[PDB]
């Protein structure tokens, strides 16, 4: 035909999306939730590069371009292989995690700091040289918190981390709104709360009981409870970690304005508060599974995990997450168990 | 003598200061206020090590050893000849300025970030060595915080700097705290306001008229104000800024805690108030000596400015500055002036 009256295409120009740390939980379920969605959110998803220090898995499903890789950012050259290929979108979220960045402080600084400033510079390099600028959404966390803090804990608040973890993140987060003040790529930092529930097996994360007081419990199995159930702490589920990434990559960076690192909404609860919304859900034999065994270690560690947030901008500008830990268990229920408990 | 019947000696052990950037204003008057006192406050200032890119002068009036040199922090090799040297007590002051740093990117973060990153990795890697744990007094700025500020902001406002050198002594803030948390040196962040009166030749920076409207009038010279009365604005002396220094090499890291950056006192002033205090220390005809030509652009820099902190921290942990511009017109008639306007 020859005659169009106005606009004709569902899509734009399709985009070339990279995910790093891509083989963790929160970048599998990243990769999953876009081939599903097939765009973001006009532009056809054409291409994933998934980069991460464990071999990631090409998408089910997804017909488009694939570069998966093991690759740490932080060795050389990497950042610049990444760059070259000219992703549209990158989501930064990879890391040592926090245990492991204490117990060894060069590795730590490698990959969460350095690792970092490698691709931020990289991406501004080629900036310079052909105007690439890319939408690049970074996980950053309420570890860049340190006690002693408010409950709620305002958006303005500082940030004193009191681990390497945090401050390599706090570090990140200052690069990133400079970068993008300075126009080499669209940053947005993304502050993740505790991730609750989080899927598969028990990690040894002194606050792993937050998760395994609920998860095994919903499959018949026994868990520990180290503190008592006054302990508050702020959580979302992975489905709102991952919409925060979505949202993120798309949302009008005029909008958030020059301060690019964003608290993100979650809810504040107490042990005891998670307990009832298992009893309202899953039943007394559930609560029944939770063996109260306390451990003074962990307890100490408590006062050091930040009680909750205000998230006034994040909520304002569109960002959204659970608001009690029935929405979080049934989260839980129909995107880990098949929505049934049998 | 044989018999003692209790402490005598006035002074312990000899120790050894650096001062890096020790030819800038701040610098000098460090050196020289260290030379007079001969002491940090019960340790002989037995060596200073006066490090900066433009070679500093051995002070007058000082016996002990003494290692001036032109260098730069951040050249291949420069911060561990300097660990070597296993000074007690380091003043970390260089940096390029904001004007230089935001017009050149990579120097600003070779100098700024990379160079101190190397100093602390240093220290890092001596105490690991040999349990080297100097006291380490490190000059950030009120340019770690970013519009839009309130008056007055409080301690726990976040560092949002909207400049590449604001940015880059945020992330030197995150680092010396992490680094004296794992104990490899004692850091203490010294947040420095502007400092008024600037002796010497009026400085290009937007910001120069702050002290030009003063310094000049009170020599009987012309200086021009590009912006209105109301505007406000944040000072100490460098008699202060030098307090400052003083104070923080010897304060109790203790009792200054975790969180080892500190909003300095200060005041916050008006324009209008400092030509008020202008003419009541010098009178009017010196006040006839300001000559009002708007500017937009210094103007339109206003806004990004901070106004005044509530520096509550810093004034209960014994740190003190001026507070009235009557104050600070008389410290500089007394420490540039001879004390005498003739």
């Amino acid at each position: 035909h020859h005659h169009s009256s106005g606009r004709e295409n569902l899509y734009f120009q399709g985009m070339h999306i990279a995910i790093i740390g891509a083989a963790g939980m929160v970048g599998r379920k990243l990769t999953q939730r876009l081939v599903k969605d097939g765009s973001l959110g006009g532009k056809p998803v054409e291409k994933f590069t998934l980069i991460d220090v464990f071999q990631p898995e090409a998408p089910a499903g997804f017909s488009g371009a694939v570069d998966a890789r093991a690759a740490d950012l932080s060795a050389p050259g990497e950042a610049e292989k990444l760059v070259e290929a000219r992703p549209d979108v990158i989501f930064h979220l990879a890391a040592i995690v926090s245990g492991e960045a204490e117990l060894d402080f060069d590795k730590g600084y490698r990959i969460n700091l350095d690792g970092t400033r490698y691709l931020f510079d990289a991406i501004r390099i080629a900036n310079g040289k052909d105007g690439y600028k890319p939408r690049v959404v970074f996980t950053s966390s309420i570890a860049v918190f340190g006690a002693p803090l408010p409950y709620p804990i305002p958006d303005e608040f500082h940030t004193t981390p009191l681990t390497s973890y945090g401050t390599q993140k706090a570090i990140c987060e200052l690069l990133l709104s400079d970068y993008s003040r300075r126009g080499f790529f669209d940053g947005i930092g993304i502050r993740l709360p505790t991730i609750c529930i989080r899927p598969g097996k028990p990690n040894a994360a002194a606050s792993g009981f937050f998760s395994n007081i609920l998860r095994e419990p919903l499959v018949g199995q026994e868990a520990v409870l180290p503190v008592p159930e006054s302990i508050r702490h702020w959580h979302a589920s992975p489905r709102s970690a991952v919409g925060f990434l979505i949202h993120g990559a798309m949302i009008d960076v005029e909008k958030v304005g020059p301060r690019r690192n964003l608290s993100m909404p979650g809810l504040s609860a107490t042990v005891g508060e998670q307990i009832e919304a298992l009893r309202k859900v899953a039943g007394e034999k559930a609560v029944a599974l939770i063996r109260r065994e306390p451990n003074e270690m962990i307890m100490r560690m408590c006062e050091g995990w930040a009680p909750g947030f205000e998230a006034k901008r994040a909520r304002e500008l569109g960002f959204t997450a659970e608001s009690s830990f029935e929405e979080i268990i049934q989260v839980h229920i129909e995107d880990e168990l098949g929505g049934s408990l049998k």
